[PDB]
């Protein structure tokens, strides 16, 4: 098929994914004398660290999903392209991608693969029918629709047992995303929706946080983990640890405890955030290059982030199993900047006889837990509570794109944390259920 | 089935619909000795007059669709209920409604029906697959997705004829909604997207406005119609009046014009805004009572907005074919306020022996057409251009809910009209296509 892009005589760089890694590599090449194609599943650079805020009504999509086409407007080297990359050919050096039924095969001279990773159901993938994984704005608006729709259904239901099922919100996984969602669902129940219902009282809702890990926020170490758990429990989140999920239904979760006892949580709204799994592309690389994969399928790239035998092909960010590098936005930013700087330095007249390995400069890490409470670790300094929460807000606000976007974010935080109102409580049945409806109908149509 | 609401011993008022007439009747009953159930297809009070700003990326949904449950928070006598009303029984004084497959039957002593109206495809409702009608947040986000996705496809497409198909945006109907959308699609192509592309130039896009009417904005008379058309034509919108749509396809529209000639507008993205049809509930009323329907199916309510023989059942807003009352938000607000005041007056024993008929107080009408241009008519005075546009903005800003909402919309206008950036260019494939892909798979599953 035709390449679906503008061609050039100069060195051709293809960047896959609009993520932190892909967009950082694109910005890095802004004057590198290369022709850059950036191919992405979606038009927007999703600032995922605030996704839980759109999933729980605090901010709108445009605060966190600026169109990547508009970010790169002035960069004449870069062409942003929409498309699901379905295959990568390392022998013919093409990236093959699909857009609404049209297939394109864009050639490259160097390739940066920043397709990232998702959460994982550990092989019980059918759980995805019942416990959505928040990883995209489609997921975030689905979770908002299911969360608020559970209260909207509970208000009408006469049966007390069905109301108890509806008002039990179960979050799986106690990593940052799960602690964020359990916190915000608890505040949403007992502060924002306070007094808005006549038959139910939302303050009676149960929020349950499940993990097989023995501690909350394993990355933070024990002390901040216990500090966050103490905050969650003070908010009445029922943190349950050592619980392995064994089954999921539209009605609930069946879990096995670390003692081996089996028990069930009746729960209508469910959220999945446990585990990780690299994008499917990793297997196409593995069978072609012979690069091996970790469990979770992340590409165990070479010290310069390349594939063995393909020194112009780089994997960056969550898709790469770089030793000692955590799956965090700074890891993607730094990996993409590194790969793009290698490209820039080798397409220029300069040429290092050997590349310097990638070094990750760990800036520390943070996780929010609640209004006025977060945990943060910065080298030897471990701190928590209100000051850590201010630092978390400021640090994440610095990464938002455009000054008006920051002002409107800051106003939405001001209202949502000083008052308890929330702006984006819009939900629709289509946003809440279309994915389920479509997958069910496709399973019928496959007959 | 059981009632899907709390019981009460006092006079029971049921209100159908969260829009202007329904919510206005609810807010009017805040101090009456009545128990109010408000049943609505969606959780939000959609301020439809700014819906096109959602559809073209200017503002977020939460700026125009506050959760109606939260508006009525302090009104202790009102219960908001989610549900698609499937049937109204005038003999058993009951409203039957469905929510995720659960069916409830709510009794009433007085009923206010404010289900409103949609646009109409006349006899050819199969066009709805190809020409979305903008009437809900689901539709506004679908139009946003299919508009931006047309440029996103055109950027890749090697075939010039397919690009010409993609970059021709066809708006059907020259009422307010059509002039708004044609104007905004023209500004979006000409200004916001300018320079954001490498293969296409968006300023080459064609925007076509089709109506069978001989004038733009028939409601506003020839003078303001001409000024609106002249503004659109100066923006390069190709206004094609006197053209009746005869067929619509995935590829385009075939029209027959007043000359009797047949021509085809090849066009990927279509928007439908012509005609009106009342909520299907009108048939249930016309079966149970001697009430007539318009050709639009609007209910020819009696002079007190009641049904013949049902002095306590009222129809208000766009669903009511009140003589001389236009299908505008003030007609809904005034009709709902009237019906609710009649209820308040009679329940308190303050009843007159005869109800005074409904009198619509015509506040005048306005229609925006572009950045810095609109038309306005206020009784004897007719004016257009910048001052009409500024007055239109102020007037519609005053109706939004919450002071932050007004600030954030005013900032979004400040950026979008002084600069050219737009905050909410976020789109997703699911938002753009789920409706059609579901109806296609249900048409398979009907086999
Ligand atoms: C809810 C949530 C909260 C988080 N909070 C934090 C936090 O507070 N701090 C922190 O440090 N990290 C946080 N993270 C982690 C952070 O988001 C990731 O580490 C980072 O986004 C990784 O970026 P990436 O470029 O590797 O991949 P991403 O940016 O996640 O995605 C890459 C891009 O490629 C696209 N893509 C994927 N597959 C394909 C394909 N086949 N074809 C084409 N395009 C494709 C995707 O659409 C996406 O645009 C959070 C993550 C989540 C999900
Ligand atoms: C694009 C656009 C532009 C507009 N521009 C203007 C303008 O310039 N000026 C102006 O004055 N007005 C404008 N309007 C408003 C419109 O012309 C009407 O005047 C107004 O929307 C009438 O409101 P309503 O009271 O009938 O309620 P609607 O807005 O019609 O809302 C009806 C409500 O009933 C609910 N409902 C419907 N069917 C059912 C059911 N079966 N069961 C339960 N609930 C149901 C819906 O979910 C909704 O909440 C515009 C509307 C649109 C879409």
């Amino acid at each position: 098929s035709h390449p679906g892009a503008t061609a050039s005589d100069r060195h051709k760089v293809v960047i896959i994914g609009s993520g932190f890694g892909g967009l950082t590599a694109a910005k890095t090449l802004k004057r590198a004398d290369v022709d850059v194609k950036l191919i992405a599943r979606t038009t927007h650079h999703l600032f995922q660290p605030l996704l839980y805020q759109v999933a729980t009504g605090i901010i709108s999509e445009g605060e966190i999903a600026p169109a990547t086409r508009v970010i790169l407007r002035k960069q004449k080297n870069a062409q942003v392209l929409l498309g699901d990359v379905t295959h990568i050919d390392l022998e013919n050096k093409t990236v093959d991608s699909v857009l609404l039924g049209h297939t394109y095969s864009t050639p490259y001279d160097s390739l940066i693969i920043a397709a990232g990773a998702g959460q994982s159901y550990f092989g019980n993938d059918h759980f995805a029918e019942f416990a959505p994984g928040m990883k995209s704005i489609d997921d975030a608006l689905e979770l908002r629709g299911r969360i608020l729709g559970a209260f909207e259904q509970a208000e009408r239901s006469s049966d007390p047992v069905r109301r108890a099922k509806l008002l039990t919100f179960t979050v799986v996984g106690a990593g940052p995303t799960g602690v964020e969602m359990a916190g915000q669902i608890a505040e949403l129940a007992d502060q924002t929706l306070r007094g808005s219902f006549r038959h139910i009282d939302p303050t009676e809702a149960r929020v349950i946080l499940l993990d097989a890990a023995p501690a909350v926020l394993p990355p933070m170490g024990e002390k901040l983990g216990k500090k966050a758990r103490a905050r969650l429990e003070k908010m009445g989140v029922e943190v349950q640890l050592g619980a392995m999920v064994t089954d999921v239904d539209r009605n609930g979760i069946t879990v096995k405890d670390s003692d081996g006892t089996i028990r069930r949580i009746e729960s209508a709204c469910k959220v999945w955030s446990a585990g990780v799994s690299a994008s499917p592309l990793g297997k196409d690389l593995a069978e072609q290059s012979g690069v091996e994969l970790d469990r979770a399928g992340r590409v165990k790239v070479q010290p310069d982030l390349t594939l063995p035998g393909h020194p112009n092909v780089f994997v960056v960010g969550d898709m790469a199993a770089v030793e000692g590098v955590p799956g965090v936005a700074q890891g993607a930013i730094q990996g993409g900047r590194y790969a793009a700087k290698i490209i820039k330095r080798e397409v220029s007249g300069t040429s290092p006889k050997i590349r310097t390995p990638f070094e990750y400069f760990d800036k520390g890490s943070m996780a929010t837990v609640s209004r006025f409470s977060a945990v943060a670790k910065v080298g030897p300094v471990e701190f928590a509570g209100f000051f850590a929460w201010l630092c978390w807000l400021v640090l994440h606000l610095v990464y938002l794109v455009g000054f008006k976007t920051k002002i409107v974010t800051l106003l939405s935080w001001g209202v949502t944390f000083l008052s308890t109102k929330r702006g984006q409580l819009t939900i629709t049945e289509q946003q809440a259920y279309a994915r389920t409806r479509i997958e069910e109908l496709e399973e019928i149509a496959a007959a």
